């Protein structure tokens, strides 16, 4: 009733936006997702995602995708290593924990979510450039593409979104660490020493404020990231400048790690950032709008916070808009944001404290 004959548009086909779309759509809501990626075959770069029982998994369950997530996700142990290649501890998964936090590939997750949507719910190759209100509908502008309208806009296009002003003036800011990530295909061939060191588990190592994280089996490829406190001699279009840089930082490290760096083809660098939720969001907005996911609360990832907060957002917001407990769309948005500010501020504070802890000089997992 609340959303009757209301055209809802979600900006961004990430995991949060798509989950939001499904939870709305299954309540008979007209929902469109606009995604800048040119087609659904676009590969998603990055490591795997793990859904927690009380948040991400609950969102999948309410969407009817929990068993699908289990069917595709993969339980994985963790090895803690030192710079000399020693395994300090192996934290393996007991049966009682095997489905607690199984890791799933980002493209796989996109696909199950896309498959849960009606055909053409998601419009590909639609990069939102500007969002402007009308007396009754939003006007959405796409780069070199026809414009669209909506009665309610949900910003879900990530932590670097540029279309937040009508909700908040808050700016993203850098937290002081930097990440270099890459994929190695056929790691059993290209980086065998380090591959066997992972030994089918995720691997983490810390030495001199330099942290390394790896997943040996991300749909047949090894994904890894190296992270450090920030402060440019490095061009990421020039793999040579990156290798020279990483090999200096990892001079103390075992050759198996040096092999990993030398064989990597393409490096991706990214400054860690946070969209701080300190100051409250705008009280009066021209038309119904809100934000979910990283657009709402981007935060450091080193403690495992991230997508699950965003899936919690989709769950509460979609509930509020469709559980009939609110007199207006605005009141339903108001309640969601109040809840999200509460448990989201907690997540951010945990993520900031962990970032300081892990890149401190004494850190030893
Ligand atoms: C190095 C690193 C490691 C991480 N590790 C983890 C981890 O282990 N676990 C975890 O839970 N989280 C992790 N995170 C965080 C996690 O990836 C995010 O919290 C999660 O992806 C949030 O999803 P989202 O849908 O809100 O945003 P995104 O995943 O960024 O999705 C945004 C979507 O919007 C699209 N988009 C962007 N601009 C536009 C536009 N103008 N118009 C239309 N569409 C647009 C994008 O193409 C994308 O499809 C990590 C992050 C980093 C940087």
């Amino acid at each position: 009733t609340l959303l009757k004959n209301k055209k809802i548009t979600i900006i961004g086909a990430g995991p949060v936006g798509l989950t939001m779309a499904r939870l709305l759509q299954q309540n008979r809501v007209d929902v469109t997702v606009y995604e800048r990626d040119k087609d659904r075959d676009a590969r998603i770069f990055g490591g795997t995602l793990d859904l927690h029982r009380d948040s991400g998994q609950e969102a999948m369950k309410r969407a009817g995708l929990l068993q699908t997530y289990y069917d595709l996700a993969l339980p994985m142990g963790v090895n803690i290593a030192d710079e000399k290649g020693n395994i300090l501890t192996t934290k393996n998964v007991k049966p009682e924990n095997r489905f607690d936090n199984p890791e799933i590939n980002r493209n796989d997750l996109r696909t199950i979510l896309l498959n849960s949507l009606q055909n053409d719910t998601v419009i590909w190759d639609r990069k939102l450039v500007t969002l402007e209100p009308d007396k009754e509908k939003w006007t959405l502008t796409f780069e070199d593409k026809p414009s669209e309208t909506a009665d309610l806009v949900i910003i879900a296009n990530g932590g670097m979104s540029k279309v937040r002003k009508f909700v908040t003036d808050t700016e993203v800011e850098e937290t002081g660490t930097f990440n270099i990530q890459a994929d190695i295909h056929q790691p059993e061939v290209n980086c065998p020493g380090f591959f066997q060191l992972c030994n089918g588990n995720r691997l983490m190592a810390a030495h001199q404020g330099n942290l390394l994280f790896a997943n040996p089996n991300n749909n047949g490829a090894l994904h890894f990231g190296i992270s450090f406190k920030t402060s440019t001699l490095v061009d990421f279009q020039d793999r040579n400048s990156v290798v020279d840089f990483l090999l200096k930082k990892f001079s103390d490290w075992d050759e198996r790690y040096k092999e990993l760096i030398r064989v990597t083809s393409s490096f991706v660098g990214l400054a860690t950032r946070i969209f701080p939720l300190g100051k409250s969001w705008k009280s009066k907005r021209p038309l119904p709008i809100t934000m979910i996911g990283d657009a709402a609360h981007l935060m450091p990832p080193f403690a495992g916070q991230g997508v699950n907060s965003g899936l919690m957002d989709a769950l509460i917001l979609s509930d509020n808009l469709t559980n009939g407990k609110f007199n207006s769309i605005e009141e339903a948005i108001e309640n969601y944001e109040q809840q999200m500010f509460a448990y989201g501020r907690e997540a951010q504070a945990e993520s900031i404290i962990n970032e300081t802890e892990m890149f401190s000089s004494d850190f030893s997992f």
